C-alpha cells in the first residue's frame, strides 16, 4: 500500500466569442468553470460506476483546475487524484477531466454548434 | 487511523393529528419510522455522493433512531455513525438525520402542508 | 483484516429455442452473455447501495461465468467475489449472480414469457 496519484490534462476548443463568455460569466451564479470543477469531482468518485472494470476506491484526494486560452481559442482542464492504497487513480482523473470537458461543453452548446473535446490524455 | 463516530439529530414539527397517525401506523405495512430509519441508513452510506466534497469512506455502522414527542408535537430523530479511518463521520450523520427528517415528511405531506424540520445538527 | 471470498449460482431456465438463440448470438454484436457478465459485475460493485444493511467494501475482484446447459435448457451462471477486509462478500457474490440472471432474462424476454430464475445460492 502506497501513495499513489495521477494527472490529466483535457481541451474544450470553441469560438473567441464562446471563450469570452466564460471569461465574462466567470465570479458570476453560473460560473461555468465551477460548475465544470464539482462535475469533474464528482465523476471522479463515481469512476468505479462509470467504468466497468475499475475498482471501488478511496480517493482522499481530487482536484480539477480550468484556465482559459485565449490565445489557443480554448479551455485547459488539468486534474489531480491521489490516495493511500494498492490501485492507481489514472481512471479517476481521466474521468474527471473528461466529465469537466463534457460540462464546459453543455454550459457552452446554445451559443456553439461544433465544439471539440481533445485531446484527453494523461500528464507525466 | 482511528475509530471515529458522529451523532446528530434532527426534528420534524407537526400538529397532532399529524403525529397521532404516525403512532397509530407504527408496526404496520407503510411504518413512517420503519421507511425512514432505511432511508437514513442508505443515505448516510450516499454521503460522499450528495455532498461534493466528501470522501468517500467505509461506513462500518450506521444507526437511525426515531422517538415520537407527542409533548412537543414532533419527531426526534437521533443518529449515529461510525467507523475506523482516518476521515471523520459528522457529514454522514447529518446526512442520515436529515434525509429520515424529509422521508418523515414525504409520508405525511398529504395531511399536512406546514410541517417544519428542524433543528438539524450534531450532538456533543 | 484477512482475505474474504465468495461463490454463487444462478440459473435461468427457458426453451430450447430460446437457448439456441443465446448459443447463436454469441460473439456477436448483442451478446447475451457479455451483457449479463458486465451488468452482474458492476451489480456486485453496488450491492452496499442496494441491500439497505450491507456495508460499502472495496472489491478487488468480481468474476461473472456463464454457460449454456443445453442438456437442461438453462443458462448456468457461477460468480467469485473476493477482498481483503473485515467484511465478508456473500451478499456481493449472489448480487452478482442474480443481476446477470435477469440481464439473460431482459434479452430474452420478447421470445419466451415464462422463463424461471432460479435456485440462486451460494456454493461452498
Ligand atoms: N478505480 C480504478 N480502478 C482501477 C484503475 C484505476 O485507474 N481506477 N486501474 C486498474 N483498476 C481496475 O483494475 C484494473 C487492473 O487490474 P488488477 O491488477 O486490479 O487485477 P488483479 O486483481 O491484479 O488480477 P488480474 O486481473 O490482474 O489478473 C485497472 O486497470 C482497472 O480495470
Ligand atoms: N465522507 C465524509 N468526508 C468528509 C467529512 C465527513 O464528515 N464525511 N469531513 C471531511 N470530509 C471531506 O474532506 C473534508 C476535510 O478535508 P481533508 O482534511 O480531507 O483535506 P486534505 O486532503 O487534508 O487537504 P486540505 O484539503 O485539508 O488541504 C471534509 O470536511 C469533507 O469535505
Ligand atoms: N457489502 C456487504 N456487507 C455485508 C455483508 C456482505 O456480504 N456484503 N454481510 C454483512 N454485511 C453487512 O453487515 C452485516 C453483518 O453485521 P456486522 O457484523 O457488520 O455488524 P457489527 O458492526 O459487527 O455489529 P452487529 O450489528 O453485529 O452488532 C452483513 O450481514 C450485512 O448486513
Amino acid at each position: 500500500e502506497t501513495v499513489r496519484e495521477a494527472r490529466a490534462e483535457a481541451f474544450v476548443t470553441m469560438r473567441s466569442e464562446t471563450l469570452a463568455m466564460i471569461i465574462d460569466g466567470r465570479h458570476h451564479a453560473g460560473d461555468v468553470f465551477a460548475t465544470a470543477r464539482i462535475a469533474g469531482i464528482q465523476a471522479a468518485k463515481r469512476t468505479w460506476d462509470l467504468i466497468p472494470l475499475c475498482h471501488p476506491l478511496m480517493l482522499s484526494k481530487v482536484e480539477v483546475n480550468l484556465q482559459a486560452e485565449p490565445e489557443h481559442n480554448r479551455v485547459r482542464i488539468e486534474t489531480l487524484c491521489r490516495l493511500t492504497g494498492k490501485t492507481g487513480v489514472e481512471m479517476e482523473a481521466l474521468t474527471a477531466a473528461s466529465v469537466a470537458a463534457l460540462t464546459i461543453y453543455d454550459m457552452c452548446k446554445a451559443v456553439q454548434k461544433d465544439m471539440v473535446i481533445g485531446p484527453v490524455r494523461l500528464l507525466a
